[PDB]
């Protein structure tokens, strides 16, 4: 009777996906026919302008096939929160929901404002989950006193903020974004005593913001004699490069009571030991240290990763994740659940294409139907067993554990707990010592941390490598898309940051290409689906496509200056294929629009943004990666290229003035090609 | 001047910009930025309410002064307003705040404020703003 699944995989109905597949097949056939024609009927003799063109066309066709193949089976997922609540979170009985540990990464209070981190912590502490099943760990890599004081003040304010949000069920539960919303705040409100409570909470939040501003102003000036705690002892993290490890717990079982007399979710501030001359691997090492500390202290079976600028928009995100994680039939084979990345305050026109709805609505949706979405960093819920490197169950040893994990016996013993948690009779005074021991700088030596288990080390973005290594073992990942976004963040304000992060992503991809974990041969003969491997190769070798694109972008200008066209003399037998190919491209774009709801604006923005990326940032990233393997400026090439095209256009009309009868025809084709190129290059430049 | 008696200490203490109450209280910029004093929110709320009441009082004064009485303007003291005729009025000078004008809410002094109106008589040129500046 109680066998209904907690979630359902809904196949896209056979009214939009089937025309989409038929149009893809037609476009494949027409691409083959057009390329067969292009191989034949060469341009007049002794013209090297045609071989490069057909080579670029061949590469473009191969790249399009490789990109379009992992889009054949898009599926959606629908969750039953009521069934999960009835099965596990029953009224009048202790909750049987699995514990969750939420990691929050921060590095620099000066670059990252403490108010944003405080709002993230407040939103996390007010999640719609049992307080005994929620733990929060904040990793501050800078070992800054300002972060510690801000966390203490944030806990003090949460002591009164959490009961209000829990009682009145406000959304979002971040005070900064809740109190700065133009939406009518008196909608669907029943409680008679809501207005005065809301006014008092608003005033208290304003006072808390004033206190945080005062703390930041105090911490702005670095004292000559060094930072001193309120207790009077010197701050241990006086030197960022040579500070030891510190762990502090603010709220928890004995941290105190809120305004209603209940308990609050446990909050831990950890800072791993830093010593000169030792590598730390930045966020990957921070995540590994967080995992070890959480295993020592709470040992939660599931870990939710978050940055400082991402706050929990939907308070039921944890329940949505557990709908997949805690399913008896499905949860055994699930490694992580990934949520789409949504950003607030994005420009309505979205010049930078910060929304990136195509990747999160078409690429990831298609990936979910094969083996699951790719890991993208923030807003992901990981299983401990998958993180530890264990293989998923098949569908029909002290020395080894010490070598794989480390020399900490407590951590190894905790890894063997099937239901999580910490064993009884463990003294907290000893648990803190063990957590300090496992957070030491020289712990991950002769171990598999960062190479085979946990966050995989490297100079890469690192969120693709970990997910790919998990998938190579046969694990399945889940893409969850709630109606209300689970987490929301802040998009970059200036184009410089967007260009820098695109360059970073492309550099990480090209680094993955020349590495052992490259999808072409790594994991051969394993439990990775062939279509998933195709998609991984697609998302790995993409910036290489920049090299032909630039060449093709150079093709019109020379074609205008040399006064010869790339194609041979125009023919009806060829023009039919040209026009039909263009119409097929338009039709497949329309259908990809209609089955996903992306929109013509965002689709065209994504196309022109792929062009600008390939010519601007992908080119520089490929050059830098090739230089590294063998051994702003990012806006300089394409602008020049654009200018060159513009110059060529002027030259073109000049030849018309000379040649009279030859003003129409071939020159019109050249102008059409140049207009196509410049209209692709229209954004920015 | 009566409203400044309480407005000046607030702006001087909290260093608000701009110090004109109309433009300070009608700004969409976050007013809690670079604020350290713990007792700033309640003081700002009280100052906003006091400014609203002051604006109401000014509106009432303007509404009263809109209608010109038949017998002429009369001071609150009861004596007739000397500037009853704009073209034929003598010169008047009044000092509101200064050394002996009173104390603000903090017990300090306030900048001296003088209201002057130069004598006007029929048939004599006054040169408008240049003459006003010279006087
Ligand atoms: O967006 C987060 C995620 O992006 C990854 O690059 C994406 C890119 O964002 C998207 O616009 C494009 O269509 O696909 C690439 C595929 O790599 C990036 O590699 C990740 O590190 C990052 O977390």
């Amino acid at each position: 009777e109680a066998r209904q699944p907690l979630s359902r995989k809904v196949s896209i109905p056979s009214s939009r996906i089937n025309p989409y597949r038929m149009v893809i097949m037609l476009r494949l056939v027409i691409l083959c026919i057009f390329l067969h024609y292009r191989i034949t009927n060469p341009v007049p003799n002794a013209y090297p302008l045609w071989l490069v063109s057909v080579i670029c066309e061949i590469w473009f066709a191969i790249s399009w096939i490789l990109d379009q193949f992992p889009k054949w089976l898009p599926v959606n997922r629908e969750t039953y929160l009521d069934r999960l609540a009835l099965r596990y979170d029953r009224e009048g009985e202790p909750s049987q929901l699995a514990a969750v540990d939420i990691f929050v990464s921060t590095v620099d209070p000066l670059k990252e404002p403490p108010l944003v981190t405080a709002n993230t912590v407040l939103s996390i502490l007010a999640v719609d989950y049992p307080v005994d099943k929620v733990s929060c760990y904040v990793s501050d890599d800078g070992a800054a006193m300002l972060t510690f004081e801000a966390l203490a003040e944030t806990s003090e304010f949460a002591r009164k903020w959490v009961p209000f949000s829990k009682k009145y069920s406000i959304e979002p539960r971040a005070p900064e974004w809740y109190f700065s919303q133009k939406i009518d705040y008196l909608k669907d409100k029943v409680h008679p005593s809501f207005v005065k409570d809301r006014r008092a909470m608003k005033r208290e939040y304003e006072e808390f913001k004033v206190r945080i501003n005062g703390l930041v102003s105090k911490a702005q000036k670095v004292p000559e004699e060094g930072w001193v705690m309120q207790d009077g002892t010197p701050w241990p993290g006086n030197n960022t490069r040579d500070h030891p490890g510190m762990i502090q717990v603010f709220l928890g079982q004995s941290g105190g009571l809120d305004t209603e007399g209940n308990e609050l979710p446990r909050l831990v501030y950890v800072s791993r030991e830093k010593r000169p001359g030792f590598q730390h691997h930045k966020k990957a090492g921070a995540m590994n240290a967080l995992v070890r500390v959480s295993a020592v202290l709470t040992n939660g079976p599931f870990l939710l990763n978050l940055d400082c600028d991402h706050y929990i928009n939907n308070s039921k995100a944890l329940r949505e994740a557990m709908c997949f994680m805690m399913d008896p039939n499905l949860g055994k084979h699930v490694c992580y659940v990934q949520f789409p990345q949504r950003f607030d305050g994005i420009d309505r026109n979205d010049r930078y294409a910060n929304r990136n709805t195509v990747f999160f609505d078409i690429n990831l949706r298609g990936l979910d139907g094969i083996q699951g979405p790719v890991y993208v960093g923030t807003g992901c819920v990981f299983n401990r067993t998958a993180l530890y490197g264990y293989e998923p169950p098949l569908k029909p040893s002290q020395m080894s554990l010490e070598k794989r994990f480390g020399q900490s016996a407590v951590f190894v013993a905790s890894t063997l707990m099937e239901n999580g948690g910490v064993p009884q009779s463990a003294t907290p005074e000893t648990l803190l010592k063990e957590a300090i021991h496992v957070i030491s700088c020289g712990y991950e030596d002769k171990t598999d941390w960062g190479s085979e288990i946990g966050w995989i080390y490297g100079s890469v973005t690192e969120d693709i490598l970990t997910g790919f290594k998990m998938h190579a073992r046969g694990w399945r990942s889940i893409y969850c898309m709630p109606k209300r976004p689970a987490f929301k963040g802040s998009a970059p304000i200036n184009l410089s940051d967007r260009l820098n992060q695109v360059l970073r992503w492309a550099l990480g991809s090209v680094e993955i290409l020349f590495s052992r974990h490259c999808p072409i041969w790594y994991g051969y003969g394993g439990r990775l689906k062939w279509l998933e491997r195709f998609a991984y190769v697609n998302t790995t070798i993409y910036p290489v496509t920049a090299i032909p694109l630039l060449i093709y972008c150079i093709l019109p200008a020379v074609c205008l200056l040399t006064n010869k066209f790339i194609i041979p003399q125009i023919s009806n037998l060829a023009s039919i294929w040209f026009i039909s190919l263009f119409l097929s491209i338009f039709a497949t774009g329309i259908l990809e629009m209609r089955w996903s709801g992306v929109g013509i604006d965002e689709w065209w923005r994504n196309e022109q943004f792929w062009v600008i990326g390939g010519v601007s940032a992908h080119l520089f990233a490929v050059f830098q990666g090739l230089l590294k393997v063998l051994a702003t400026t990012l806006l300089i090439p394409p602008t020049t290229l654009l200018i060159i095209n513009l110059v060529g256009v002027v030259a073109g009309i000049s030849y018309a003035i000379n040649s009279g009868y030859q003003s129409w025809g071939p020159l019109f084709g050249k102008l059409f090609f140049a207009f196509w190129v410049i209209i692709h290059l229209y954004p920015f430049l």
